[PDB]
């Protein structure tokens, strides 16, 4: 049940300009794809599966940098390191940070955040 | 105003299967409706109520053990500890694994998360 | 690329009875307009623009203070401290504050949360 552990939060753009997709249901299965196959990828590899939550939700910054009215569409992926099924926290956290910069990639993204904060988790089964 | 304290979050499957819904909307309703439920009768008992912000989301995880293409229909529920109303942070946090063990008993699940996090909280009326 | 800093989340109802607002994107679209134009008059005055991910949701709470049944619709802003664009901690922080002062202003609401979160950024350029 109760665990001291971490987190993870992405942040990314969907592109639209590249993948030519004009909804956010299109948006977030696009991304939930590319996910499910660099996840899948580096599980096998490294036998860690890190799963995410994932979210749509607009982004609003300065219209003068290119920023539309009321925002741009973005997808939030979130996620926790179980103890259950994640021996080091260190090789869990150096993963995330791997899935991270090949979603960035993938998406084709000039930028992309991913913090990790602490987190007290119970898990109930 | 200022203070610090604890916020939780809680991850939660929608069981399509056992409610018959069909479309994001009605599995808000749903748990949106269950919880409304479960933190009544919790604060009759214990005078704690615990508000959720409840948003949707997917899940992404490995095919092979049966998520669904770019992911599997869950709900988020977010919530914090305001002192304004909450005299003792361990009260309050019993109080939310209690719902978090009934959230997963009403919706049938066979796991579920709760996590706590440490958070200084500005509430501004 | 790692740094450790802030994350802040603010909750906002979206008043419908004052905007006369009836979907959600409505709601949204009004939430980001009103945060990309105080933040860049903030921007102007301080050189600080705070930037923010926003989130459609609905916060459950009891029916007889007047909730809705199955929750009332509120939107979620988050947004971190990168210390590539932020020199003072502290001086972002009291912006976000006048910010979310600001917001709950325009946004007339009686009540309004802001919570700042340690949290590990790592960013990729």
């Amino acid at each position: 049940s109760m665990g001291k552990t971490l987190r993870f939060e992405i942040v990314s753009g969907v592109n639209k300009g590249y993948f030519h997709t004009n909804s956010q249901s299109e948006s977030l299965d696009l991304v939930g794809g590319i996910w499910q196959k660099i996840a899948k990828e580096e599980f096998e590899k490294s036998n860690i599966y890190v799963s995410a939550v994932i979210k749509p939700s607009k982004t609003v910054y300065n219209q003068e940098w290119g920023c539309p009215e009321n925002g741009e569409e973005t997808v939030v992926l979130t996620g926790v390191a179980n103890e259950e099924f994640v021996d080091d926290i260190e090789k869990w956290k150096d993963t995330v940070i791997k899935l991270a910069k090949e979603l960035k990639n993938q998406m084709k993204q000039s930028t992309l955040t991913c913090e990790f904060i602490e987190t007290e988790l119970h898990y109930f089964k």
